[PDB]
């Protein structure tokens, strides 16, 4: 888990403005959903061959369809797999208004052949601690939602600071709960996360998921931080599903 097979290359512009382009490769957990008509509309993580961690509101469905090993969303030469999902399983505990618990996993109908360009990130504990403060990054296709508006149809980077639950507040007041966690301010956006996408953080040699692009920045500000799924908060959650199927 977390150790990628192409190891990513993290420079300086990864810390300004709108992040930068990565190693195609360079994180290979990472995901996208598709729906039926193929619109590649939310983030995710492979945490297992069957298994994908997502955002609660992505509000997907059996209909969506797991894309992987991608790097560049305009790109038919990829050599990527899609696939399907068996069943969905959204937290109960999502609620909707604050999107706190903004959680679900995907359980595949076949099983994702991991590769080199193919694999899962690491989990942390519900003990784990990742100081504020904390530089991590957050990759995507986030950007592109801007149609006529862009930046790369291939996947950006970026790297931003874990943030106190409280000096987040300072930019959302109580939209923040005790299950998000915020990163970015830093004089770089992070709307380069697409929803579900995956905030991970190195530590004892790996990249742990750490939280999920839940919301953030009406205008993309860096100066506005993002909001995430707080994992650690969520993760006997995972575990317990995991098990449990």
């Amino acid at each position: 888990c977390g150790v990628p097979a192409i190891q990513p290359v993290l420079s300086g512009l990864s810390r300004i403005v709108n992040g930068e382009e990565a190693v195609p490769g360079s994180w290979p957990w990472q995901v996208s959903l598709q729906d039926k008509t193929g619109f590649h509309f939310c983030g995710g993580s492979l945490i297992n061959e069957n298994w994908v961690v997502t955002a609660a509101h992505c509000g997907v469905t059996t209909s969506d369809v797991v894309v992987a090993g991608e790097f560049d969303q305009g790109s038919s030469s990829e050599k990527i797999q899609k696939l399907k999902i068996a069943k969905v399983f959204k937290n109960s505990k999502y609620n909707s208004l604050t999107i706190n618990n903004d959680i679900t996993l995907l359980k595949l109908s076949t099983a994702a052949s991991f590769s080199q360009t193919v694999s899962a990130v690491c989990l942390p504990s519900a003990s784990d601690d990742f100081a504020a403060g904390t530089t991590c990054v957050t990759t995507g296709w986030g950007l592109t939602r801007y149609t006529n508006a862009n930046t790369p149809d291939r996947l950006q980077q970026a790297s931003l600071p874990l943030l106190s639950n409280t000096n987040c507040k300072k930019y959302w007041g109580t939209k923040i709960k005790d299950a998000m966690i915020c990163a970015g301010a830093s004089g770089v956006s992070s709307c380069m996360g697409d929803s579900g996408g995956p905030l991970v953080c190195k530590k004892n040699g790996a990249w742990t998921l750490v939280g999920i692009v839940s919301w953030g920045s009406s205008t993309c500000s860096t100066s506005t931080p993002g909001v995430y799924a707080r994992v650690t908060a969520l993760v006997n959650w995972v575990q317990q599903t995991l098990a449990a199927n």
